[PDB]
């Protein structure tokens, strides 16, 4: 793996353990949360290399995602490749970009603009790009390049990356995750 970055945004709202050299982390929020956390492991600089993972992920009562997650510095953008999620599909609500096919499934692709929200430079306005897997799963390989190349047709900068992680996010409800990045 060569993990060199630990993602912890409000991880203290649940129980987050990890081991960088093994590439594994777990996150338990059995009691529920009513604020946003994002936790995971990855790299201080993103790239388009494939990521392979294996997880147990249980969040059907939760507004949550199991995702490849990271940022582009300029133009400022937050992105997700959502492999499995709970009760909330971010593309229901957002502007549709079409469909991409990759690694065994179609993904719905969409984008949204977030204004004055927490970001890698503090509080700012940025674009989000989402690929949401049509057949959800909790293990496999994400050929990141196929998503980046599609989003790049729609303004994604596709270079000048900040961090990139395999992550679990939840902001409501309860569940449980355990993830290995190989």
């Amino acid at each position: 793996a060569g993990i060199n970055y630990v993602q912890n945004y409000n991880g203290n709202l649940g129980d987050f353990t990890y081991d960088e050299s093994a590439g594994t982390f777990s996150m338990y929020w059995e009691d529920g949360v009513s604020s946003d956390f994002v936790v995971g492991l990855g790299w201080t600089t993103g790239s388009s290399n494939a990521i392979t993972y294996s997880a147990e992920y249980s969040a059907s009562g939760s507004s949550s995602y199991l995702a490849v997650y990271g940022w582009v510095n300029y133009p400022q953008a937050e992105y997700y490749i959502v492999e499995d999620y709970g009760d909330y599909n971010p593309c229901s609500s957002a502007t549709s970009l079409g469909t991409v096919y990759s690694d065994g499934s179609t993904y719905q692709v969409c984008t949204d603009t977030r204004t004055n929200e927490p970001s890698i430079t503090g509080t700012s306005t940025f674009t989000q790009y989402w690929s949401v897997r049509e057949s959800t799963r909790t293990s496999g390989t994400v050929t990141v390049a196929n998503h980046f190349n599609f989003w790049a047709q729609h303004g994604f900068g596709n270079s000048d990356f900040n961090y990139q992680v395999m992550a679990v996010e939840a902001w409501s409800g309860a569940g449980s995750a355990s993830v290995t990045i190989s």
